[PDB]
């Protein structure tokens, strides 16, 4: 997998990503053209006046992640309504149920250290579009995170041990002037506790679209489920355990109405449970967790099937969070296409502490 090291000022950060990352971001975003093109009864032109709004709402309100979206812009050679694109496929593709991401999610408080991981699962073709970043920003803390190619907030952890997970959700709902899911997930990975990720995404006063965010680290854990019109937040249950796949577990207002996530959804959810449920504690069975093939292919590690299943897990990541390690499967956890362990060195911790 493609590793790109980025530092320096916003501009620099995303001039670094997109030049290293040029190929792949082309394909990043053919894919996700040809994903709504497919879909859509509007032209390109009201498309992309589209993404000019939503580029003016990031501009507007996070203007040192704008700067990062247009370095990324300069560097991959593309428009910077390509990028905008790219951070907002939630909310610029609102509406479209065969463009779904899925996920199965976990924490376990546990007394030689907390555990926490998921699948990611999508179409086949965009497993080649992952790559991972390792960002340093002076005084803020260094950031190691898998993500499709051109997007600033994904999936990862932080040198001062806040560990992030994405899970799409399906409530209705869009405010095109509130906070697109990857900006929140990049805002909770700049956060020094997984109390501060809380309270500077609830800070933004309101989400753009609906999915889940977990975020951990060996002391505290929380899940968010939200829409533009309910933020709740998901705890440990007296197991010390935390579960979550693509359907609302919360209680959430009945005006809120969830759009037809799979059966499958609650099947990997009571699946999940059942495991935990006879789970050892160790690092290892916590591991094979993840390989889980029950009602396969629609099972916690996801399999393409032509005519049956669409996407298959593209990656699992597991957190560490004892030893500040996150260890990354690409592929599928029964048979990983690679397997790598990430770890912050004594520079990415000088970065941290401006020193």
């Amino acid at each position: 997998m493609l590793h790109i090291l980025c530092q320096g000022t916003p501009f620099e950060i995303g001039y670094e990503h997109g030049s290293a990352a040029k190929a792949v971001i082309a394909r990043s975003i053919d894919f996700a053209v040809d994903l709504i093109r497919g879909k859509t009864k509007k032209t390109d032109e009201e498309l992309k006046q589209v993404l000019s709004q939503l580029g003016r709402v990031i501009e507007e309100r996070w203007p040192k992640y704008y700067e990062e979206i247009r370095g990324i812009a300069k560097g991959a050679e593309r428009d910077v309504s390509e990028i905008v694109m790219l951070n907002t496929r939630t909310e610029f593709a609102y509406g479209l149920k065969a463009a779904r991401d899925g996920a199965t999610t976990a924490y376990c408080q546990l007394p030689n250290g907390a555990l926490q991981g998921q699948n990611w699962d999508f179409f086949s073709a965009t497993k080649e579009n992952l790559i991972r970043l390792t960002i340093r920003q002076a005084g803020l803390p260094t950031i190691k995170f898998i993500t499709e190619a051109g997007i600033i907030g994904k999936v990862g952890f932080n040198s001062a041990g806040v560990a992030v997970n994405y899970n799409a959700l399906h409530l209705q709902g869009l405010r095109p002037t509130g906070v697109p899911s990857h900006i929140a997930l990049r805002i909770a990975l700049e956060s020094t506790s997984p109390s501060q990720a809380y309270d500077r995404i609830v800070e933004q006063g309101g989400m753009a679209a609906s999915a889940f965010i977990m975020v951990g680290n060996g002391h505290e854990a929380f899940g968010l489920e939200f829409s533009p019109t309910s933020i709740r937040k998901q705890v440990l249950d007296a197991n010390g355990r935390m579960v979550h796949t693509n359907h609302c577990l919360l209680q959430h207002g009945k005006n809120e109405k969830e759009l037809d996530p799979l059966p499958d959804s609650w099947n990997r959810h009571q699946r999940m449970e059942f495991l935990l449920d006879g789970f050892d504690g160790t690092k290892q069975a916590f591991a094979q967790l993840w390989a889980d093939e029950d009602n396969y292919p629609f099972s916690i590690c996801r399999a393409y099937e032509e005519g049956k299943s669409r996407g298959a897990t593209l990656f699992n990541i597991i957190y560490d969070h004892a030893r500040r390690e996150a260890t990354v499967r690409l592929g599928r956890p029964t048979n990983p296409d690679e397997m790598f362990v990430m770890r912050f060195d004594e520079e990415d911790e000088r970065s941290a502490l401006n020193a």
